């Protein structure tokens, strides 16, 4: 009960900001997410025995792919907590205790493809869900997780108060699923500019709930330029793994994911800032003004791509 955790001064501080990267100490990760449940929610809000428990099951259901991995799901979980932080009474105690283990959660036994590959591919879980294959598995597994003995760290809501948070946890992961974005963007972006944007509506806040996720699941394009350089190694590394295992289908993969066309990654990059994560980060800061620095560093990473493209580096 009286058991808190603490971080050295540079982490104590540094975690605070949105641009705080959790280091490359895997063994330090579970700490940071306790610590910012603890902040952001209470000590109370879950049993630590149960907790720790979870965030260990949870560790072992994420595999060791290039970027999908526990790396990923923890700098996740941190951005929502830094989003959280600075928007203390906008949330109720259900969605922060819902929202940092969706985020946890959000991308539990992904294995480096795409929901397109898994189709023609025809790997099982496409038959199992049509449409958000991998974020309808990934909410599969978080409610597998919570089932095993010992695990269940919602035992201590009510029966109506558990249902709501598992609506909160799988409309979350859900929303994760990048094809459902652009939609839900532009309904927000109307809502916002007609003035009928209601945070005491429930369908709105699933809306900016949603948000949130793709915000937080794109949080590698707001760190500072090199995380954001290092990262996207990452994530080409699986891109590129999976047009390679298109190609064994007989099927030219698109640009994004073949090795081959490298040579385009920088212009690829200002499609994806100026498509997909500056409108994400814009329409976030209308909704939530304190989120205002995600847009800045976005920003910022988008003229460093520039730069990039004019040779300067
Ligand atoms: C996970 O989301 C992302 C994040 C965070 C960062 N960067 C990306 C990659 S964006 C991206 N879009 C395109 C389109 C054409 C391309 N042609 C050749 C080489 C790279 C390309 C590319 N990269 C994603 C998808
Ligand atoms: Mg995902
Ligand atoms: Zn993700």
């Amino acid at each position: 009960g009286l058991m808190q955790f603490t971080l050295p001064v540079r982490l104590c501080k540094e975690i605070e900001l949105f641009h705080f990267d959790i280091g490359p100490f895997e063994n330090m990760w579970p700490g940071i997410f306790v610590y910012m449940v603890h902040r952001s929610c209470g000590t109370s809000c879950f049993e630590l025995e149960k907790l720790c428990r979870f965030i260990m099951s949870v560790k072992k259901n994420y595999r060791r792919v290039p970027y999908h991995n526990w790396k990923h799901a923890v700098t996740v979980a941190h951005c929502m907590y830094a989003i959280l932080q600075n928007n203390h009474t906008l949330f109720t105690d259900l969605e922060r205790k819902g929202l940092l283990i969706a985020c946890l959660c959000h991308d539990l036994d992904h294995r480096g493809f795409s929901n397109s590959y898994l189709q023609k591919f025809d790997h099982p879980l496409a038959a199992l869900y049509s449409t958000s294959t991998m974020e309808q598995h990934h909410f599969s597994q978080t409610v597998s997780i919570l089932q095993l003995e010992g695990h269940n760290i919602f035992s201590t809501l009510s029966s109506s108060e558990y249902e709501q948070v598992l609506e909160i946890i799988r409309k979350a992961i859900i929303a994760t699923d990048l094809a459902l974005y652009f939609g839900n963007r532009k309904q927000l972006e109307e809502m916002y500019q007609t003035g009928s944007l209601n945070l005491n509506n429930q369908s709105h806040r699933d809306r900016v709930i949603g948000l949130m996720m793709t915000a937080c699941d794109l949080c590698s394009v707001t760190k500072l330029w090199p995380v954001t350089k290092l990262t996207a190694n990452d994530i080409y590394a699986e891109f590129w793994a999976e047009g390679d295992e298109m190609k064994k289908l007989g099927i030219q993969p698109i640009p994004m994911m073949d090795r081959d066309k490298k040579d385009e990654v920088p212009q690829g990059q200002l499609g994806f800032y100026n498509a997909v994560a500056i409108p994400c980060y814009t329409t976030l800061t209308q909704i939530l003004p304190p989120t205002e620095p995600l847009l800045k560093a976005c920003r910022d990473n988008l003229s460093q791509w520039e730069k990039v493209i004019r040779g300067e580096e």
